[PDB]
């Protein structure tokens, strides 16, 4: 066994520490550990490197456990930061870093909704997945990126009606309690706004990211799923 190689007495035991896990834990054919009831990472990477093929320094929004942080860092010459609000999710995917040796990633606590992102540097692009309907004012997390970078790839929900919702900044709101399913991949607020289709574009623009690109979406009259490219200037 390689000298850079966790022993697996400790890949063992500290995978077993850092439960209960929301994705699970498998390396070298073993699964350490399960996850939880509720995009492959290597064809999200590869996604974002078809939108993005030139990025070299990347930032990534809400880690969890540093699947597509991994997946992001596998090419040689391209950095990720990777920013995570919960510790304890933070935790497990330093631990992914390790165990893998992904010395192109660095992973930081942070909370989006408070950071001053103008700290952070230049980012070819932004990774921006399931965290946007986790925020108060995801407008304001789209402003963020593009203080930082000209590229976002987001991968968000929208609400499907535009009836009943409230208005803030201009923006058609659906501001409900934050009660994911997934206790821990939960917002840091007590709430969340979700947006309709008009104001996720409109935010999107209002941003900067002038040139969307839509990969993928899914409609209902209530929970919609989209996947978009955004570019700005
Ligand atoms: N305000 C906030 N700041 C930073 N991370 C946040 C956050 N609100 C939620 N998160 C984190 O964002 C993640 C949401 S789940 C999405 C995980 C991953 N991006 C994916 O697409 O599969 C969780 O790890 C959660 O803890």
């Amino acid at each position: 066994r390689g000298s850079h190689m966790m022993d697996r007495r400790e890949i063992q035991r500290r995978a077993k520490e850092l439960e209960p896990w929301v994705n699970g834990f498998e390396f070298e054919g073993i699964r350490y550990a399960e996850g939880s009831d509720h995009q492959d990472p290597a064809d999200r990477a590869r996604a974002f490197y078809e939108a993005f093929p030139g990025a070299t320094r990347i930032l990534e929004l809400g880690a969890l456990e540093g699947a597509d942080t991994l997946a992001l860092a596998r090419q040689p010459g391209t950095s990720i930061l990777g920013l995570e609000g919960r510790e304890e999710n933070l935790r497990r995917a330093e631990f992914v870093m390790e165990v893998h040796g992904a010395t192109n990633v660095e992973l930081r606590i942070a909370d989006v909704e408070t950071l001053d992102f103008a700290t952070l540097g230049r980012f070819d692009a932004v990774l921006c997945a399931g965290l946007l309907y986790h925020v108060r004012e995801p407008w304001a997390l789209l402003k963020d990126a593009a203080r930082v970078s000209a590229g976002i790839y987001l991968s968000t929900h929208y609400w499907g009606s535009s009836d009943g919702l409230e208005t803030l900044d201009g923006y058609s709101v659906k501001h409900v309690r934050e009660e994911h399913p997934e206790p821990q991949a939960r917002g840091l607020s007590v709430d969340v706004r979700w947006l309709d289709r008009a104001s996720l574009f409109a935010a999107l623009e209002n941003a900067g990211f002038v040139e969307i690109e839509v990969l993928h979406e899914r409609t209902s009259a209530e929970v919609c799923d989209i996947v978009v490219v955004g570019r700005a200037r």
